[PDB]
């Protein structure tokens, strides 16, 4: 199983680890078996607890309002470890939502074990880079090099940018 994974959040810190004091909104993953889209995803918002930054905001546009009534991290992350564990994680900057989402586990205080020690981890815009080196390889410039359909992403969504970079990675290995 190959699980292509995305995550938005509440903003990010620049100096430092980069989830510190952040809190993820909304987990979107589908599941990728022998090649093929199964169906079978994984989609949920969470409620931080906290504001979301304005730059936040200005990427996917999820207002502090719609999370007020969503389930926790802590709520939803037997489910989400159901769904994940043993699988091939596909994330366009692994290392940023992995963050987040080891960070997010730790918080819990059940010693969950990190994420890489349960789960492949990989980077595709490592691999993107790997394979077009000295040129743009952000999910957007992947997606015309792959003539995918991004047009619905004026604004991020978790869900969005995982099924957009199924078809893209799926693409770039195919
Ligand atoms: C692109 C971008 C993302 N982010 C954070 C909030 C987003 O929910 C999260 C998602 O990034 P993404 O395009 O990698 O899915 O990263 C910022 O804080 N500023 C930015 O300029
Ligand atoms: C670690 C890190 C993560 N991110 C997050 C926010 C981005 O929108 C997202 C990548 O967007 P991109 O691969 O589509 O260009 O990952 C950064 O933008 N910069 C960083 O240095
Ligand atoms: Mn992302
Ligand atoms: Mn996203």
């Amino acid at each position: 199983r190959q699980i292509v994974l995305d995550t938005e959040t509440t903003g990010m810190n620049q100096i430092g680890a980069h989830y510190e004091g952040h809190k993820i909104i909304e987990i979107g993953a589908v599941e990728v078996v022998n090649r093929r889209l199964t169906g079978n995803n994984f989609h949920v918002y969470l409620k931080p607890d906290r504001l979301v930054d304005p730059e936040a905001f200005g990427v996917h546009g999820i207002a502090d309002e719609f999370l007020l009534d969503k389930p926790t991290f802590a709520e939803v992350a037997d489910e989400f470890m159901d769904y994940i564990r043993g699988a091939e994680l596909v994330i366009h900057n692994a290392a940023f939502d992995i963050g987040f989402m080891d960070y997010e586990f730790s918080l819990l205080k059940r010693d969950i074990p990190k994420t890489n020690t349960f789960c492949k981890v990989t980077d595709s815009l490592a691999v993107a880079r790997k394979m077009f080196p000295g040129k743009r390889n952000s999910l957007d410039a992947l997606c015309a090099r792959y003539e995918i359909d991004n047009s619905k992403r004026t604004l991020h969504g978790a869900l969005l940018d995982a099924q957009i970079l199924a078809e893209v990675y799926l693409a770039m290995t195919g």
